[PDB]
């Protein structure tokens, strides 16, 4: 019951100062992050080779948008290769980004692994060597950092297990990254896969986020220099009953207010599958809902952000100009509704309605 | 998991209507729930005979303060005994009580009891047939009650064992209670005793708080349904170190904003046994600070409110008048200082 | 953490001693202590009023049978009203008791509640004003207490709620009684209500028990000083799949080897319904299973050793003798069964 | 409140007759995992360079033993190094070690790490890429592993988080040993460093064995398939107060027979810096002590099996002989203590 100060005053002021500069209002977070792996089949989409050159291209052309976007992102989270990779005029994309007024983030989970004795849960990988990775990564330019937990509801999930070693692994990285001087973005993501209603997936939030933050008050983490990136509340994605804007950002507000402590910084949402435009929609309707909220509500969005500019690029070089105002029309879109401001007119792609949904492979 | 719904829409709209009313802008609460063996000693300090009729009287001269306390009593707790008595001109001093606009409590803990194995800690008792004492409770005019568990901060407390049982048997108590219509205030008291400094209490009461808070979602407790009544984050009573009202006012909303959810309806601090004054300025420090507050920050005095009255009163009942107007000076003191407007004339460093 | 002794070395001595007492070999015990609104339906099956004098009656029948049970019964567990009777001869029955060599035992739980936001689940009250209760019982001739906690398998059950609070209140119960001298006999049941099979029974009673153990060991209890009272690893009562004897036993012991540590002194065994001829065969099977059991395996039976004595009696004075013949039957069976020498005429799959 | 089989019944007939056998009647285990910069000490105080043919000399001095060590060894823990290496005639070691009837071990954590908030404690790392290293490790010839958790008993330590922590990482690693066939072995060893008497040694290690218990349950682990390495229960190395080794080996034992399930297959002790005699004896005494024990309860030395050989050996190739005798005499002493038959010549429970 003895305290063992983990951060010293000036620690403390350094990772407060910039999780707020993050989620400062009106702005929001890019998650670009997605690895080759992932990227190849994006890249497939539009009948484009998953090479280096174009993996470059692409995180250049959404990094090198006009300065519109500047006063909408707060943050751009990237992967280890795009954070050692320059772009036309030999910029290096973590300066790009800073003399856009962003700050950088890096992945470095290690991604999940099978949990035994569980009905198709896991945990997630990644705690080994991170101290000299983070101290790394800050020298090169980034100031926080992104880790992936993922939890299912089914039938006996997310189980006691499940919860728990989430949870407790979520903690260790946080205060890996504090003593290093990178923000830690605790990221409980609980998949929208399934048939369940709105009021059990409130329910499976509301006790995730409570185990969430009793694990890192148990491993002495300082909250103001973090932030959370949630699941929306929302019905399960095979729910036949249907529900309104109001109501996802009530039961949304709701379970947060129910579990997250003020002293947190700021709230980044995953769209989790969501189209442009729903992710947009929702957003504003949690910023406009009459209860009080004591922290930041904002966006953490990928392929939410980028599913038009992809689509408008098409991997022709001619279509720069094409792509990147697809990519800038939704983040000012979003940009707005992080301020409870967003009220979607005319000239709104089909492709910001599709549905950005993938049924979870395991 | 899976969601049993504890509560109905109707059952929360009531513990959430009645926990608001208690804790509205301006308003306190006044813990008057002495027990004979607790009253004894002030009932001494002032030679006056431990009689249940001077025990009537003296709660008759509290509750019948003029109006001007309307304002800021939104609640009181009572003990047993004078939840059933009546004032002189008959009428049940929960009448009085609610007449006056105010909220009746009703203690319902059995007292602390001694945890084997531990350097003198305890945990409290009170479960046995407690959900049969509510509804009885709420039948004769109850709408909330009260329950105190002690911590103490020693070489090796709070433990881990006294952190856990007591936090586990506070969630117990508040289910019982939103069972039968009464809003629990959750009461986890960290003693002031000891030679420790400032930032070791926000420490401890970081952990507890954070403890409590777990405890409660275990148990399925809904929080917009209850109250919490903590210390405010002070040094040991013999810390050398002297500190700023300021600073035990930054050390106090600091640690609150790291462990208790927005959405619990409000905080009632107890004085601790801080003097009157001391614990209204105090509490006009912590609203005054700038940091954000997504709960009412009020009070909840028992000797911080009486003390002056009682002596005062010295079972003299020509003194009655008298003993009022003390009663009457620090209600209306405190309704100032739950609002950051009372005068009685770095946070990265925390 | 640091140690703060719960107990003496005498005082452990005095509980050690106790519990070994209880389950010295071919020894068990006979489960006595139904109230009256639980023996009620018992008597009614023999068309007997539901007095005093036919309860006080029946139990002298039991507790003054000949010493041919001696050897049989290490100890009997009273309900408190029984506790304070006396035989036909004005001797108190905790001294009938003693007399025959065997230990006193009284039940101190005052039944289940239930627990809010569960699917029908409950936990157990009855820890206040305990200790004063133990210290009292103590002077009254008893050395061991009962206390029972209930879980159920269903879809959802038992969830994670009902077995934390269950194991927690089964520790503070055993903390209160080691503190005055009593053996406690820690009983988590399982109830074999449903339709699931022997390996899903097997996989609850392991979690459970695991659950149970880190509770003792946080509360400080003194496992030398302990009992442990669980159900047998069965199928579900209306489970389709059929399993044999042996099997059962298997799923037993297992089970209990994977959690019960080497200082418990004894497990004694409830009979939950089974038949009398059943309970025993069981018994025998699991003291028969080729497994090494570091703890005495005996009996705690209620029914399974009154059912046929309570029929032969069907409440006539005159069918004395035959009544306690019938006990008499029961308790050499289970006698002989918790040594593996009763007779009625590939582990890596658990 | 439902079952999903982590392991199959064949699955845990492998992971348990492996068990057995390592610590089979008699036998015990050989630690000679020391990695690169552990040996470097070791070799330096006989002044002999830190080469690998060195290392692969030394290694291959205790593992060609002659067959008198047969029934004395049950098993032998390796570093990756090691492993892949061969004897002079050109077999691997681990076909020697089998060879001669023992099981081949592998050292598979990656150290530990500071744990922040706390006063010096630390936790272990080493679980990413776990699994195919241990499905590459057994097609080589590993059939069980090493992990060590290090605790430490101070004035505010072991604290809530580090026990908690320490316990839950143990788990998971022997969550995954157990999917790829090879038998984990839980080490939660509490340093002895300290001048804190025999009943606060007790004390500290029954909380945390039964924290580690009750982790490796909720990580559904197969206890029959695992074996433990404990520290023995004494004073601290400042402790002022003396002890024998009769009171050492009561409250050894009580404290096991507290929190250590009878489904545990085997303890192997750890020598914690005790001496050659001293490590046999009191493992001896473990054995006499008069209490039940469901449990084989061996050893599992390092320096108390390699200590005489390493001086006799000096480094020189002359000297083989003579460090392989002095290795073989603390094997079969070793053999006899853990059966309760030791001798020099060479053949009150409730105060506690």
């Amino acid at each position: 019951p003895h305290s063992h100060p983990a951060l010293t005053p000036e620690q403390k002021k350094e990772l407060s100062d910039i999780a707020h500069r993050i989620v400062a209002p009106g702005k929001g977070i890019l998650a670009a992050n997605e690895s080759t792996g992932s990227i190849a089949k994006r890249l497939q989409s539009i009948g484009t080779e998953n090479t280096e050159e174009n993996r470059r291209f692409y995180r250049q052309l959404l990094l090198t948008a006009d300065d519109r976007v500047n006063p909408c992102i707060g943050g751009v989270i990237l992967f280890h290769e795009t954070l050692y990779q320059k772009a036309d005029d030999g910029r290096p994309f973590p300066q790009v980004i800073k003399s856009k007024g962003g700050v950088v983030g890096i992945k470095v989970d290690k991604g999940v692994v099978p949990l035994a004795g569980t009905n198709g849960e896991t945990t997630t990988q990644g705690l080994d060597g991170l101290s000299e990775r983070c101290a790394q990564y800050k020298k090169d330019g980034a100031d926080f950092a992104k880790w992936r937990c993922v939890l299912k509801i089914g039938e006996h999930t997310p189980s006691a297990l499940a919860i728990m070693e989430n949870a407790n692994v979520l903690a260790r990285y946080a205060s890996i990254c504090q003593q290093n001087g990178i923000v830690p973005i605790v990221e409980p993501e609980i998949l929208p896969d399934g048939d369940h209603d709105l009021k059990r997936c409130q329910y499976v939030t509301e006790k995730v986020l409570a185990a969430v933050y009793k694990a890192l008050s148990d491993h002495h983490i300082y909250l103001e220099g973090t932030l959370l990136k949630p699941n929306m509340v929302t019905p399960g994605h095979a729910c036949t009953q249907k529900y309104s804007h109001e109501e996802i950002a009530m039961a949304t507000v709701t379970a947060l207010r129910r579990t997250v402590p003020p002293a947190v910084t700021g709230v980044t949402f995953l769209s989790g599958g969501q189209s442009e435009e729903e992710a947009s929609i929702n957003l504003n309707a949690i910023n406009k809902c009459p209860l009080l909220k004591p922290w930041a509500l904002t966006f953490s969005y990928g392929r939410a952000l980028q599913a038009s500019a992809l689509k408008a690029w098409g991997g022709k070089k001619e279509n720069l100009k094409a792509a990147q105002e697809e990519y800038v029309k939704r983040a000012l879109a979003n940009s707005l509704a992080c301020q409870g401001k967003y009220t979607p007119s005319g000239q709104a792609g089909a492709a910001a309605s599709e549905s950005l949904f993938i049924s979870n492979h395991a």
